[PDB]
DNA sequence: TCAGGTAAGCAGTCCGCG
DNA sequence: GCGGACTGCTTAC
């Protein structure tokens, strides 16, 4: 098999790599690796080096890293560019594995662990690491094994054996429930000392010694714990063990208003999947628990024990067990499902970097684009210093807040990608400026055109159009692949639409599902089976097209997330290749665009319609339009569609027969005025949006930039089997909205939409009515919490102070003094109520950790205590009165002359 | 919240607005 | 009470 790293670290003038041996074999190295740098140099010395811009450069071999670090030094010292990859082991990967790389994940060991630690005094900080270690779950990805290490003797208690047999049995048995699949796979160590659990762990640890290492939360606690615990029994020598190459740092983690410190432990790739949850699975959550998390991703229910954490070893020591070996396995369940480790491997290995550093995209793409010039013998640029400057970004209309009845989307592909391969946009492409007119003038098409020559952008960049940029080429690679797996994606979306429809008409019978490849449209065979299937079957099946659904929907999501990151990049003063000429160069081509095809669109619908100055085109953010269909279903008469689905299919038909073969002529136009490469402006049919037919549903509503909802029966081809309601900005979206709110205010939007004002009135009443018995904590606000010291004067508030944080604090006043109280955490998240006048906590609202209950402490007086009022009226009257407004209705029956004729 | 970007919405504070 | 200047937070893209 072909060869490929595992690891990659510079230690002193040494590379340490861990890799994959021809044979499929684990093996260790230690290389005395000679970078190279370089200098230009003049045209009469011959070189087959050259920087983007063509000019040469003479090639300088170092005796070691140290040497060529220094040397870099030096030329700053003399004010000249030092050229070439400074990141040594980008350049040792480069130079050792100079082909596309494939690699075997079999291979990799992936580690998943966790760890309990009882504390009676409070959070037990990993940088005092003063309590025992009392239980740690590793699983081992190669093993397929879960690895328990329990600690039976502590000042805390001696307890019991764990019973693998009380764990596999039934809440209802008195077991803990452990899923039978890994009750086989459970590996259980009982120790009676601290010391021979960990001397134990080490042991184990440097025989099968992770590359992958995840977890929840174990970057900022159970890695920098465990390296502490042990560096206070052992000392530091034996703690570093934990490390392949016996090298370990302390890094200090800097944000806005504070710092953390964590252990990197070198030869080891640290992937904390509550980072990788953050960055790729594209929610904001209430919680970000393990529980919050595994609840919202897999339908489990919350692991309930009695009394505290730090009682639960004393108290229930069998439980205690069970749940650290199940937390262990939820996060293997997560991946299962979202897939982000196998994202995180394919998009390491890509650009040839050391796993962890998925986590920044401008890392990422350093190496791209290096490892692309490097095949070409060219040179990259050192890096620059640059004051951090503003930029415009995107365009946004203004909409008219209305209700909208009959509306289509059109949406640009991969918009920023798509534009910077259009236009040429490149570090050593740029060809010049242009004077510049005013944006509307190119985008009403009066303004000169630009250049006869060159690939131009509206900011007044001009590109050359002989070949194609390293980030054109590099960017068109990433594209390519997303739209392969966004492909699968829709599929398996249209799949599961075929499943839902069968599912009205199950069969009575015992049958099994299909074996199916849920990435391509099912075949009329396929088709036929399902028809004859089961409800069980189908219910399977269904969940299997989901899954499918969202393993494509991770590939695809996160490589257009890392191809717009290149946009940005552009923009960000780190990158190499920062330069605000090409991210203002996107950003404004963007703005024209879509400002030029509202015109066009808007152009061509009054020619069908054989008026003049009328707008269709209602809203636009950055790269969509939303267009007024009202007309054109008016055209035809409401009274001459059977169904909805006819009238759905005649939209549909509309916008790929006449509206997209002219908005393509369009974008034609516009690809010739601004003279560039490639066109690639490809703006196709996004949403078609309604109200049910014969209904008083007011189909959808706008209440400003960024705020709108819509009733949608078909999104990007896929036609739904239930209309599925589009909500865009609106509190039912936003993490800060309290749970059963959000609920509410969906049903009232989808009241709206799809039956009308009188159904809409009736819900209204009815929760107002029974609001007061929804739980507290469905019922609590949401927010962040930074700065919890800068406004805490003497534990009161001072000037300016956040609603969120005077919650905070009037909660830090009730639990004063209390150890074991739950405190909050600075920049995490809280639950937040308001409070009736006159209560004992001596302030309007009081904040607690979001995702938990609030201490038996207090909790009796803030339910005692919550203003039931104030929180219906900001959380759910006020956005409710906004989305009325907004679309012409009234949420109350007003007063008409029919009321009263009863006798 | 260490880790690509800008636009823009709403809650809330402070305080003016005769 | 509304809105303007501002901070805080959270979305859409
Ligand atoms: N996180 C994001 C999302 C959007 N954008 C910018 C770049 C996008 O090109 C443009 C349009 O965003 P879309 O959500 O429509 O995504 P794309 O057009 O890039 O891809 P597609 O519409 O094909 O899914 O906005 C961005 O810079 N960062
Ligand atoms: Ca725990
Ligand atoms: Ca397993
Ligand atoms: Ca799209
Ligand atoms: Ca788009
Ligand atoms: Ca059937
Ligand atoms: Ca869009
Ligand atoms: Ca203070």
């Amino acid at each position: 098999m072909k060869e490929f790293y595992l690891t990659v670290e510079q230690i002193g003038d040494s590379i340490f790599e861990r890799y994959i041996d021809s044979n499929g074999r684990e093996r260790t190295r230690e290389v005395e690796y000679k970078p190279s740098l370089f200098a230009h140099c003049p045209e009469s010395q011959a070189t087959k080096y050259f920087d983007i811009y063509g000019k040469p450069c003479t090639r300088k071999l170092f005796a070691n890293m140290r040497d060529a670090s220094q040397w870099i030094k030096r030329m700053e010292d003399i004010g000249l560019e030092a050229l070439g990859m400074d990141d040594f082991k980008l350049a040792y990967l480069s130079d050792t594995y100079n082909y596309e790389i494939k690699y075997d994940h079999t291979k990799i060991r992936v580690a998943n662990f966790d760890i309990e630690v009882t504390s009676p005094d409070g959070f037990p900080e990993p940088s005092q690491a003063k309590h025992p270690i009392d239980a740690i779950t590793h699983y081992d990805s190669i093993d397929d094994r879960f690895y328990v290490f329990d600690l039976l003797n502590s000042p805390y208690g001696n307890v019991e054996e764990w019973s693998i047999e009380i764990a596999a049995k039934l809440q209802e048995q008195g077991g803990d429930e452990v899923p039978s699949e890994i009750i086989d796979k459970i590996i259980y160590m009982p120790f009676d000392n601290e010391k021979e659990l960990l001397m134990e762990y080490l042991n184990f640890w440097q025989q099968k010694t992770p590359v992958i290492l995840t977890g929840w939360n174990v970057e900022s606690f159970a890695i920098p714990y465990v390296y502490n615990r042990i560096k206070n029994i052992f000392g530091e020598s034996t703690a570093k063990r934990l490390s392949p190459h016996r090298k370990t740092r302390v890094k200090v983690i800097e944000n806005m208003y504070g710092s953390r410190e964590i252990i990197t432990l070198f030869g080891i790739s640290v992937l904390d999947y509550i980072d990788l949850y953050k960055k790729f699975s594209f929610t904001n959550q209430p919680s970000y628990s393990l529980d919050y998390i595994s609840e919202f991703e897999l339908n489990v229910g919350k692991l309930k024990y009695d009394g505290p954490i730090s009682k639960l070893r004393e108290s229930n020591h069998q439980r205690y067990i069970s749940y650290n070996i199940i937390a262990v396995y939820r996060v293997l369940q997560i991946d299962a499902k979202r897939q982000f480790i196998n994202l995180s491997l394919d998009m390491g290995y890509y650009a040839k970097i050391q796993i962890q550093s998925v986590f920044s995209p401008i890392k990422t793409w350093d190496a791209i684009i290096f490892n692309s010039l490097k095949e070409q013998n060219k040179v990259i640029p050192q890096g620059r210093s640059h004051p951090v400057q503003p930029y415009p970004g995107a365009f946004v209309k203004e909409p008219i807040p209305n209700r909208y009845k009959y509306v289509m989307s059109f949406d640009l592909t991969s918009l920023y990608p798509s534009i910077i391969r259009q236009v040429n946009i490149s570090p050593e492409t740029i060809a010049g400026t242009f004077k510049v007119a005013p944006l509307h003038d190119y985008i009403n098409a009066v303004a000169e055109r630009p250049s006869d020559v060159y690939s131009c952008s509206p900011n007044g960049m001009m590109y050359y159009k002989d070949r194609d940029g390293v980030v054109p080429t590099e960017i068109t690679k990433v594209f390519n692949q997303r739209k392969e797996h966004k492909g699968y994606m829709l599929a398996a979306q249209r799949n599961g639409e075929i499943i839902k429809e069968a599912l009205h008409n199950p069969n009575l019978s015992v049958d099994e599902p299909l074996d199916v490849d849920y990435r391509f449209d099912f075949s009329d065979e396929i088709k036929e089976k399902i028809k004859k299937l089961s409800a069980k079957s189908l219910n399977e099946m269904l969940f299997r097209a989901q899954r499918t659904e969202v393993a494509g929907m991770t590939a695809q999501i996160n490589r257009k997330l890392l191809i717009n990151s290149l946009a940005g990049a552009l923009g960000n003063v780190w990158f190499r290749y920062y330069d605000l000429r090409n991210a203002t160069a996107i950003t404004t081509f963007g703005q024209m665009a879509l400002q030029w095809i509202e015109r066009k669109v808007n152009e061509y619908l009054n020619e069908v319609c054989g008026t003049e100055g009328e707008a269709f085109v209602l809203y636009g953010d950055t790269d969509s339009i939303y267009v007024s269909a009202d007309k054109i279903i008016d055209k035809v008469g409401e009274s001459k569609f059977r169904d909805t689905n006819h009238w759905v299919d005649f939209l549909d038909k509309f916008a790929r027969e006449r509206m997209e073969p002219a908005i393509d002529r369009g974008f034609r136009e516009m690809c010739e005025y601004m003279n560039n490469k490639q066109h690639l402006m490809f703006m196709d049919r996004e949403a078609i949006a309604g109200p049910p037919l014969g209904s008083k549903g007011i189909g959808g509503f706008w209440t400003g930039k960024k705020r709108y909802a819509l009733n949608v029966w078909d999104m990007e081809g896929t036609r739904y089997a239930e209309p599925k309601l589009k909500i865009m900005g609106l509190e039912t979206q936003k993490s800060s909205t309290p749970k059963a709110v959000q609920k509410a205010l969906k049903e009232c939007i989808r009241r709206m939409l799809q039956e009308g004002e009188e159904s809409l009135q009736e819900y209204f009443k009815e929760f107002e009515k029974e609001f007061r018995q929804l739980n507290y904590i469905s019922i609590a606000s949401v927010s962040s919490a930074n700065n919890i010291a800068k406004y805490d004067v003497g534990g009161f508030p001072g000037p300016k102070c956040p609603f969120h944080i005077r919650g905070i604090l009037t909660y830090n006043r009730a639990i004063k003094g209390n150890i074991d109280a739950p405190q909050v955490v600075e920049g995490e998240k809280v639950y937040v109520l308001p409070l009736r006048e006159g209560n004992p906590f001596g302030d309007k609202c009081i904040a607690w950790p979001s995702g938990t209950e609030i201490t038996d402490l207090i909790k009796d007086d803030v339910l005692h205590w919550m203003d039931y009022t104030v929180l219906l009226e900001k959380t759910f009257i006020k956005p409710l009165e906004g989305f009325t407004s907004a679309a012409k209705l009234d949420y109350e029956k007003k007063a008409s002359l029919f009321d009263m004729f009863d006798f």
